[PDB]
Order: C-alpha cells, then structure tokens, then sequence
C-alpha cells in the first residue's frame, strides 16, 4: 500500500490526507515527530527520491515529492483532474487561488515581526475570500456537483484563517455552508473524529503563528 | 489572438513568454508599466476574470489567472503535460522543484533584511541545483529528448540565481550547458535578441533584489 511521509503537523500535506480519506484508499503514514529531524536527514537521500523533500509519496508505480505533484497524482489516478484543457485549467486556477491564501499565512507565520505582517494579510484576505464566495454561489463544491482536490485545499485554508481571525467568514455565508458540507461527508466526519487526525500544529513547530506543541 | 497581461518585468510570467516563443504561437501582450498601477486597478474587475490577478491570459471564451494554470493550459493545448498519470506526475514534480528555487528568491527579494536572508538561501542553493545537475545525467532536457514547460521554468530560475550569485553554477557544468542549449533553440535565440525581450527587472521594480531599472554592469 502507498506510504505518505511528512512531519506530524498539518502543514503542506493536510489536503492530501483529506483527499485519501475522502477516497477511502488504504495508505501507511511515516510521521516525523518534533525531535526526529535526525531520523529524516539520515534517510532523506536513501529512498530513491529524485527531489528529496517532505512530504514524499511512494507506491508501486511512483516515488514523488512536491505536495502539488502528490495531490495531483492521487486525483489523476482517480480521473479527477478534468476532462479537457479548459476544465483542467479551471482546476489549476482554483489550486493557485487557494495557495495565495494558504502560502499567504506560511510566508509570514515564521517571522519575528509577525504581528505587523498580520495587519496587512487581514486587510487583503476579504477580497480573496469574496472570489471563492462568488465561485460557490450555486456550486456544491468548487467544480460543481463532484468533489475535486482543490475542495480539500480550500477547506484546509479556511481551517487555518479561522484560527488567525475567528470572524473572517462572518461576511461569507457560502464559505461557512461549504466548510460544513465538507465536514458532513461521512468518511471526512469519521476521519476528523479518529486517532489519525492531527489537529495541531498548523505550521512547523518553530512557527510564531500556528506553531508550538499545543493550541494557544 | 490570445492576450497575456502582466507587469513589464520578468517575474511570474517569463517562463510562459519563453514557452509561447518556443511554440511560435501568436500572442498579444498587455504590459503594465511602473506608473500604471492605476490603469490595472481600473481594468481588474472589468475583464471577466473569476479570480482577478496578474498575470492573466484571455483566449476568447478561456479567461485564466494563476501563472501555473496559464503555463499548464498552453502546454496542455499542445499535448505536452504527459501521456499517463506517472509522466504527468514527473512533470508536476519537476515544476515544484524549480518553483522552490524561483519562489525561494521571490519570497526574500521584497524583504528589508535581504542580505541576512540571502546567506541562508545560498547555504541551501548548491544542493537544490545539484538535484537538477543529477536529473540531466544522460538527458538533453528535464524530461529527456523533448522540451517541456519546466525546462523554461528552470532556464528562468538559472538566469535569476546567476544575478544573485554569479558563481553558483561553477560546480555544475551540465546546468551551464543546459542554459546554453536553451539559448541555442533558434526561436528562443531570435526572441532573446528581439525588442519584445524584457531583460530587467527580475522582480517588481520596488524589490530589494532584482528590482530597479538596469542590471549591475
């Protein structure tokens, strides 16, 4: 069965875990704890990876790194990437727009001067969320009636910005409805209640925002 | 014809430009100059873009933003993304590894403490480049005998890191050769010599690094 290797955090891989649980696919996790940086560095160059990094995904057919290449491969193997160039570009554009939010947090989350950079991010965040509000005006999910990988990426981004500002969705009822819809998927519900779910941290443990061993 | 809208810099879109020139595909550029922030603010919500942003690519019915969605769409229309899930994953992985170098530069280039952040980046860069040197063992391009979009992304990343550290490819002669090989593609050489080529800046004009109006002579 496939092996998914990452830090014991949400970070870059949480959307991939959510997709694997939505598809109900068997996989093994190799999790690196806060004190297992040495364990990772001594294995890193001996797994056959062409671009050694975390996370990594190893099945029969593939040895992958790059979080976007991994989530796209799992989608692609399930016929979820889109049927024609236009639909595939729509899905890649949604991907990018979600990363503008999720990388927007990560960019500033490890900085000494985080409190200053937060003011600016929370000023631009409304506009980014409005575009998703409009996309989800009459669509159950970002691509219509059927779930795609950017749904889990957006879920993860909403999870993270709600910690930084618990009122950030008060203006965005369609995003609140979308978020509850994801959570009501029976196999997502079971995952979120399971011993396998990693609630914290959001970033690397060293992060000034969404770090430490426990929520603040 | 397709419209490619961006700032008059290299930045996010330069690999897209190179790919269009490789394909010899006709396109028009809407180029926003340093003084045209107002021009853009005014047109931004008027173009029919679902996720308004720079760069944008407008192809009659197809209206796209996100640089990676744009370069992938152009590749996809020419059947260049990969024939099966495994080949499509190899191209996606190459794409991500190039972006770790290119975004690695962009994420510190707008910082006040660039000189401090540069030391940390240049202690990691030799190993990141080594992974590309190793991939080019017995290969003309990153995916073998045929050009793919990550080749133009790597070419762009190599141009940018050579400005930050002129010696960073001294240990990597297969990367020096790769960069010369791209520049010997005849439709690339023609573009690089033309009046359409934007040599500078690398980042937004306001950047601590790769910014301003001319390179250092």
């Amino acid at each position: 069965s496939p092996i998914l290797g990452y830090w014991k955090i949400k970070g870059l891989v949480q959307p991939t875990r959510l997709l694997l649980e939505y598809l109900e696919e068997k996989y093994e996790e190799h999790l690196y704890e806060r004190d297992e940086g040495d364990k990772w560095r001594n294995k890193k160059f001996e797994l056959g990876l062409e671009f050694p990094n975390l996370p990594y995904y190893i099945d029969g057919d593939v040895k992958l790194t790059q979080s976007m290449a991994i989530i796209r491969y799992i989608a692609d193997k399930h016929n979820m990437l889109g049927g024609c160039p236009k639909e595939r570009a729509e899905i890649s554009m949604l991907e990018g727009a979600v990363l503008d939010i999720r990388y927007g947090v990560s960019r500033i989350a490890y900085s000494k001067d985080f409190e200053t950079l937060k003011v600016d991010f929370l000023s631009k965040l409304p506009e980014m969320l409005k575009m998703f509000e409009d996309r989800l005006c009459h669509k159950t999910y970002l691509n219509g009636d059927h779930v795609t990988h950017p749904d889990f990426m957006l879920y993860d981004a909403l999870d993270v910005v709600l910690y930084m500002d618990p009122m950030c969705l008060d203006a965005f009822p369609k995003l609140v409805c979308f978020k509850k819809r994801i959570e009501a998927i029976p196999q997502i519900d079971k995952y979120l209640k399971s011993s396998k779910y990693i609630a914290w941290p959001l970033q690397g443990w060293q992060a000034t925002f969404g770090g430490g061993d426990h929520p603040p």
